[PDB]
């Protein structure tokens, strides 16, 4: 549950992402894959990437980063009223991709890391607080759907 002022912060931060969605999406995925190499094994189309240089050179990885962040931005712009947008993603991630909730924690922290890395000194303590709360809400509502499905 976020206040109006917290949502305003989230959507202000998101404007930074929307100026370069592909660059942000690329770096989020590279941070996930390099920090948590077991996550790479869930992607049949990226498992061939052995080095970070290959990851950086991959245009398909940048494309997927755009898909991921476009979906997240659509959810965030709903300010919590995201049941219709979140349900298909929870279902596909539990039943088809088999993504444990832990990996959604990993990517949430990776988003925070990338924002500080690309905007040092311009991602303030209030903005970090509000973005963190929004990613927690996203993760918590997915977790509820995971429990319904019995997925661990
Ligand atoms: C911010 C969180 C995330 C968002 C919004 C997101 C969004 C999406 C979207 C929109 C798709 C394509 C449609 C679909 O299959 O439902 C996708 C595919 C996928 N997601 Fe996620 N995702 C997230 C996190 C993750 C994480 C943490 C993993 C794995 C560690 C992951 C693994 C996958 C895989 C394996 C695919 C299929 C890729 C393919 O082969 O083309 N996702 N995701």
């Amino acid at each position: 549950g976020l206040s109006d002022g917290e949502w305003q912060q989230v959507l202000n931060v998101w404007g930074k992402v929307e100026a370069d969605i592909a660059g942000h999406g690329q770096e989020v995925l590279i941070r996930l894959f390099t920090g948590h190499p077991e996550t790479l094994e869930k992607f049949d189309k990226f498992k061939h990437l052995k080095t970070e240089a290959e990851m950086k050179a991959s245009e398909d990885l940048k494309k997927h980063g755009t898909v991921v962040l476009t979906a997240l931005g659509g959810i965030l712009k709903k300010k919590g009223h995201h049941e219709a947008e979140l349900k298909p993603l929870a279902q596909s991630h539990a039943t088809k991709h088999k993504i444990p909730i832990k990996y959604l924690e990993f990517i949430s922290d990776a988003i925070i890391h990338v924002l500080h890395s690309k905007h040092p000194g311009d991602f303030g303590a209030d903005a970090q607080g509000a973005m963190t709360k929004a990613l927690e809400l996203f993760r918590n509502d997915i977790a509820a759907k995971y429990k319904e499905l019995g997925f661990q």
